[PDB]
DNA sequence: AAAAAGACTAATCTGTCTATCTAT
DNA sequence: ATAGATAGACAGATTAGTCTTTTT
């Protein structure tokens, strides 16, 4: 009849979980509500239909990788950007690099639900976010010609499948 | 027991329009023989599965991005490097600048089909041969620390959902070092 | 015989939604 | 009565193998 927070936040988790292991098409609320230990009528007393319960899915992941990458910078020096520049790698590369690595989960969204606008522009309110938090740290040094550069090979590197990824080195040069 | 070739590219061809735009998971195979104007027992004489029809289809599409950027970047000026670089450059921005983008259908079909490892390796041969056929009219080395950066950031403008897309006087300022 | 159109079916698998059944 | 499990059940679609009729 109401869902507790603690239920309900264990079928966001284990979907998501289900979700980057998988994806939105194979796996089915019977997957999830079986692995999360619950039942069918409770997940509708928190989410109406399917379509609600994979946008609150994605505002979950968004808000994770938001938070991820923000701690992640602020750990450097202010005058350091060089170290803001290896994390900026590094945050791509933890993702991309991993053992059955599909594309992110926000990638996904794109492609299997471009019926609903909200979702591209989740995502596309992320892509930009990502760049101008990058940026935010480096203003007073890297030009924003080479700004696009850097942001955009780093999208490259989170493309599956992609061959010929820039080492630290090669970004290395960039800066100088 | 056998198929007109001319109507096995019908087939093809129409659930690769329908892919493009909604995704592999959205289209049915009844959707793609009523679309395609034919029968149920036609797409089974020729393909014998649904997987088989989608590999079939994920080599057409390959082939068919290989002609495209082997003629874009051979009818450039030979040994007019930056002409080429333009041409490189334009022809991601002009996929990613395509009505109607969610992905590349590569992408699609490695993110959707985890399972198949045949699908993987055909879109890593594919970039594999981007990246290669990108140094060989570059006149540049297969190790470029910078054509390794070029060549990624025009990756991140296929993303779906990309933003602040490089300009092609940023991407020109890169060779000119 | 060859190909090509036409539904059958069947075995399957979901999306919600009903109908209780408790323990609390 | 709240909360949460535990089921079938309506309603669609669905992929693959069957059967019929038909034109070349």
């Amino acid at each position: 009849f109401t869902l507790s927070d603690e239920k309900r936040n264990h079928i966001l988790t284990t979907a998501l979980n289900l979700f980057d292991q998988f994806g939105f098409q194979h796996i089915s609320i019977m997957r999830i509500i079986t692995e999360a230990k619950i039942a069918k009528q409770s997940f509708y007393m928190a989410f109406p239909s399917k379509d609600s319960f994979i946008i609150e899915c994605l505002d979950m992941e968004i808000n994770r990788l938001k938070q991820s990458l923000s701690n992640l910078l602020g750990q450097c020096g202010k005058d350091d950007h060089t170290s803001i520049l290896k994390s900026f790698y590094q945050w791509h590369v933890d993702l991309a690099y991993r053992e059955g690595y599909n594309g992110t989960l926000l990638t996904k969204a794109v492609i299997e639900y471009w019926n609903l606008p909200d979702i591209k522009m989740k995502v596309e309110d992320f892509n930009k976010w990502k760049y101008e938090i990058f940026a935010e740290y480096l203003a007073e040094e890297i030009n924003n010609a080479r700004l696009r550069i850097i942001v955009s090979a780093m999208n490259g590197i989170l493309l599956p499948a992609s061959t010929y990824l820039p080492t630290w080195e090669d970004i290395e040069s960039l800066y100088g």
